Protein backbone atom coordinates (compact mmCIF):
# COMPACT_ATOMS: atom_id res chain seq x y z
CA UNK A 1 0.00 0.00 0.00
CA UNK A 2 2.81 2.06 -0.74
CA UNK A 3 2.27 5.96 -2.33
CA UNK A 4 2.86 6.44 -5.70
CA UNK A 5 2.79 10.50 -5.79
CA UNK A 6 1.91 13.61 -3.99
CA UNK A 7 -0.26 15.97 -6.02
CA UNK A 8 -0.60 19.53 -5.17
CA UNK A 9 -2.95 22.69 -5.72
CA UNK A 10 -0.63 25.50 -6.19
CA UNK A 11 -2.17 28.62 -4.55
CA UNK A 12 -2.60 28.47 -0.40
CA UNK A 13 0.23 25.20 -0.61
CA UNK A 14 2.77 26.00 -2.83
CA UNK A 15 2.70 29.55 -2.49
CA UNK A 16 0.22 32.19 -2.07
CA UNK A 17 -1.90 33.68 -4.79
CA UNK A 18 -5.47 33.97 -3.77
CA UNK A 19 -4.59 37.77 -2.74
CA UNK A 20 -2.96 38.75 -6.51
CA UNK A 21 -5.95 37.51 -7.90
CA UNK A 22 -8.43 39.41 -6.29
CA UNK A 23 -6.24 42.29 -6.62
CA UNK A 24 -6.35 41.46 -10.79
CA UNK A 25 -9.73 40.73 -10.35
CA UNK A 26 -11.20 43.68 -8.37
CA UNK A 27 -10.06 46.18 -10.76
CA UNK A 28 -12.08 44.72 -13.51
CA UNK A 29 -15.17 44.27 -11.83
CA UNK A 30 -15.34 48.09 -10.66
CA UNK A 31 -15.44 48.46 -14.22
CA UNK A 32 -18.76 46.72 -14.86
CA UNK A 33 -20.31 48.01 -11.74
CA UNK A 34 -19.18 45.23 -9.11
CA UNK A 35 -16.89 45.30 -6.45
CA UNK A 36 -16.10 42.08 -4.58
CA UNK A 37 -15.05 41.65 -1.38
CA UNK A 38 -12.28 39.02 -0.01
CA UNK A 39 -15.40 36.99 1.29
CA UNK A 40 -17.00 36.57 -2.23
CA UNK A 41 -13.67 35.99 -3.79
CA UNK A 42 -13.48 33.15 -1.60
CA UNK A 43 -15.82 31.70 -4.35
CA UNK A 44 -13.24 32.27 -6.73
CA UNK A 45 -10.31 31.16 -5.26
CA UNK A 46 -8.63 27.78 -7.24
CA UNK A 47 -11.29 28.79 -10.10
CA UNK A 48 -10.36 28.91 -13.67
CA UNK A 49 -10.13 32.37 -15.68
CA UNK A 50 -13.47 32.24 -17.42
CA UNK A 51 -15.69 30.62 -15.32
CA UNK A 52 -13.61 32.94 -12.66
CA UNK A 53 -14.96 35.64 -14.77
CA UNK A 54 -18.91 34.50 -14.94
CA UNK A 55 -19.24 34.52 -11.19
CA UNK A 56 -18.26 37.86 -11.26
CA UNK A 57 -20.37 38.65 -13.26
CA UNK A 58 -23.51 36.45 -11.90
CA UNK A 59 -23.41 38.37 -8.78
CA UNK A 60 -23.87 41.33 -10.38
CA UNK A 61 -26.54 39.77 -12.38
CA UNK A 62 -24.82 40.75 -16.04
CA UNK A 63 -23.42 37.08 -16.66
CA UNK A 64 -25.38 36.42 -19.61
CA UNK A 65 -25.34 40.13 -20.87
CA UNK A 66 -22.09 40.24 -22.58
CA UNK A 67 -20.81 38.25 -25.49
CA UNK A 68 -18.16 35.73 -24.57
CA UNK A 69 -15.80 37.74 -27.08
CA UNK A 70 -16.25 40.45 -24.62
CA UNK A 71 -15.20 38.17 -21.52
CA UNK A 72 -12.24 37.23 -23.59
CA UNK A 73 -11.08 41.06 -23.95
CA UNK A 74 -11.90 41.19 -19.69
CA UNK A 75 -10.36 38.12 -19.28
CA UNK A 76 -7.13 39.19 -20.72
CA UNK A 77 -6.73 42.64 -19.71
CA UNK A 78 -7.45 40.72 -16.48
CA UNK A 79 -4.82 38.06 -16.84
CA UNK A 80 -2.15 40.78 -18.29
CA UNK A 81 -2.47 42.39 -14.62
CA UNK A 82 -2.34 39.52 -12.46
CA UNK A 83 0.90 38.25 -15.05
CA UNK A 84 2.22 41.95 -13.84
CA UNK A 85 2.19 41.24 -10.35
CA UNK A 86 3.00 37.63 -9.75
CA UNK A 87 6.16 38.44 -12.03
CA UNK A 88 7.56 39.71 -8.98
CA UNK A 89 7.12 36.14 -7.16
CA UNK A 90 10.65 34.66 -6.04
CA UNK A 91 12.14 31.54 -4.01
CA UNK A 92 11.24 33.57 -0.64
CA UNK A 93 7.36 33.18 -1.61
CA UNK A 94 7.47 29.63 -0.72
CA UNK A 95 5.63 28.63 1.58
CA UNK A 96 7.36 26.98 4.82
CA UNK A 97 7.62 23.60 5.08
CA UNK A 98 6.72 22.94 1.15
CA UNK A 99 10.25 22.64 -0.26
CA UNK A 100 11.79 20.29 2.63
CA UNK A 101 8.47 18.00 1.37
CA UNK A 102 8.81 18.15 -2.11
CA UNK A 103 13.02 17.23 -1.10
CA UNK A 104 11.41 13.89 1.03
CA UNK A 105 8.36 12.87 -1.09
CA UNK A 106 11.86 12.87 -3.94
CA UNK A 107 14.21 10.76 -1.60
CA UNK A 108 10.74 8.32 -0.99
CA UNK A 109 10.78 7.79 -4.74
CA UNK A 110 7.11 9.37 -4.50
CA UNK A 111 6.06 10.83 -7.80
CA UNK A 112 4.92 14.88 -7.57
CA UNK A 113 2.13 16.21 -9.45
CA UNK A 114 -0.01 20.15 -9.57
CA UNK A 115 -2.89 19.85 -9.84
CA UNK A 116 -4.10 23.99 -10.73
CA UNK A 117 -6.60 25.73 -12.10
CA UNK A 118 -4.36 28.43 -13.61
CA UNK A 119 -3.02 28.45 -17.19
CA UNK A 120 0.00 30.71 -15.19
CA UNK A 121 0.82 27.76 -12.61
CA UNK A 122 4.14 27.32 -15.03
CA UNK A 123 4.89 30.75 -14.76
CA UNK A 124 4.84 30.47 -10.38
CA UNK A 125 6.83 27.92 -10.57
CA UNK A 126 9.54 28.90 -12.51
CA UNK A 127 9.66 31.90 -10.76
CA UNK A 128 9.56 30.19 -7.24
CA UNK A 129 12.55 28.18 -9.29
CA UNK A 130 11.09 24.70 -8.22
CA UNK A 131 9.39 23.68 -11.84
CA UNK A 132 12.10 21.03 -11.69
CA UNK A 133 10.75 19.00 -8.72
CA UNK A 134 7.17 18.53 -11.08
CA UNK A 135 7.11 15.28 -12.83
CA UNK A 136 3.66 16.44 -14.10
CA UNK A 137 1.82 19.64 -14.51
CA UNK A 138 -1.68 19.21 -15.55
CA UNK A 139 -3.00 21.89 -18.26
CA UNK A 140 -5.80 23.96 -16.71
CA UNK A 141 -6.06 24.70 -20.78
CA UNK A 142 -7.39 21.01 -21.16
CA UNK A 143 -9.96 20.77 -17.92
CA UNK A 144 -13.00 21.50 -18.61
CA UNK A 145 -14.80 21.28 -15.25
CA UNK A 146 -13.51 23.03 -11.99
CA UNK A 147 -13.57 21.94 -8.52
CA UNK A 148 -15.30 20.50 -6.82
CA UNK A 149 -15.48 18.01 -10.25
CA UNK A 150 -12.08 16.01 -9.76
CA UNK A 151 -11.09 16.52 -13.72
CA UNK A 152 -8.02 18.38 -12.56
CA UNK A 153 -6.41 15.96 -10.28
CA UNK A 154 -7.57 12.88 -12.16
CA UNK A 155 -5.48 14.87 -14.75
CA UNK A 156 -2.40 14.79 -12.61
CA UNK A 157 -2.70 11.06 -12.19
CA UNK A 158 -3.53 10.13 -16.05
CA UNK A 159 -0.21 12.44 -16.63
CA UNK A 160 2.04 10.74 -13.89
CA UNK A 161 0.38 7.11 -14.73
CA UNK A 162 -0.24 6.44 -11.42
CA UNK A 163 -3.62 4.99 -9.16
CA UNK A 164 -5.40 7.50 -7.73
CA UNK A 165 -5.96 5.21 -4.81
CA UNK A 166 -2.80 5.29 -4.12
CA UNK A 167 -1.93 9.25 -4.40
CA UNK A 168 -1.98 11.99 -1.69
CA UNK A 169 -3.84 15.23 -3.04
CA UNK A 170 -2.76 18.55 -0.88
CA UNK A 171 -5.31 21.34 -0.60
CA UNK A 172 -6.64 24.89 1.11
CA UNK A 173 -9.82 25.15 0.01
CA UNK A 174 -12.70 23.21 0.45
CA UNK A 175 -13.63 22.47 -3.16
CA UNK A 176 -10.39 21.29 -3.93
CA UNK A 177 -10.71 18.91 -1.04
CA UNK A 178 -13.79 18.10 -2.56
CA UNK A 179 -12.21 17.06 -5.79
CA UNK A 180 -9.31 15.07 -4.37
CA UNK A 181 -11.94 12.76 -2.18
CA UNK A 182 -13.98 12.50 -5.51
CA UNK A 183 -11.08 11.41 -7.41
CA UNK A 184 -10.84 8.63 -4.72
CA UNK A 185 -7.40 9.72 -3.24
CA UNK A 186 -6.21 10.39 0.28
CA UNK A 187 -6.99 14.27 0.41
CA UNK A 188 -4.53 16.44 3.07
CA UNK A 189 -6.21 19.84 4.58
CA UNK A 190 -4.42 22.77 5.22
CA UNK A 191 -6.21 25.49 6.94
CA UNK A 192 -9.28 25.83 9.28
CA UNK A 193 -10.36 22.86 10.09
CA UNK A 194 -14.56 23.74 10.03
CA UNK A 195 -13.88 24.83 6.64
CA UNK A 196 -11.76 21.51 5.35
CA UNK A 197 -13.99 19.20 7.67
CA UNK A 198 -14.08 16.65 4.74
CA UNK A 199 -10.56 16.03 4.62
CA UNK A 200 -8.67 12.75 5.32
CA UNK A 201 -6.58 14.78 7.33
CA UNK A 202 -6.38 18.32 8.46
CA UNK A 203 -3.21 20.32 9.18
CA UNK A 204 -2.68 23.65 10.68
CA UNK A 205 -0.48 25.83 7.88
CA UNK A 206 2.38 23.57 5.66
CA UNK A 207 4.83 23.85 8.26
CA UNK A 208 2.57 20.92 9.70
CA UNK A 209 3.19 19.15 5.91
CA UNK A 210 5.92 16.76 7.28
CA UNK A 211 6.91 13.63 5.34
CA UNK A 212 6.77 10.85 8.27
CA UNK A 213 3.55 12.34 9.56
CA UNK A 214 1.66 12.48 6.00
CA UNK A 215 2.95 8.41 5.87
CA UNK A 216 1.77 7.49 9.34
CA UNK A 217 -1.67 8.84 8.43
CA UNK A 218 -1.69 7.93 4.68
CA UNK A 219 -1.09 4.03 5.87
CA UNK A 220 -4.02 4.30 8.70
CA UNK A 221 -6.39 5.82 5.58
CA UNK A 222 -5.52 2.82 3.52
CA UNK A 223 -6.18 0.05 6.35
CA UNK A 224 -9.88 1.53 7.04
CA UNK A 225 -10.54 3.51 3.59
NA1 LIG B 1 -5.58 25.94 -3.09
NA1 LIG C 1 -10.41 10.54 0.23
Amino acid sequence: AMIEAFIFDLDGVITDTAYYHYMAWRKLAHKVGIDIDTKFNESLKGISRMESLDRILEFGNKKYSFSEEEKVRMAEEKNNYYVSLIDEITSNDILPGIESLLIDVKSNNIKIGLSSASKNAINVLNHLGISDKFDFIADAGKCKNNKPHPEIFLMSAKGLNVNPQNCIGIEDASAGIDAINSANMFSVGVGNYENLKKANLVVDSTNQLKFEYIQEKYNEYIVRR
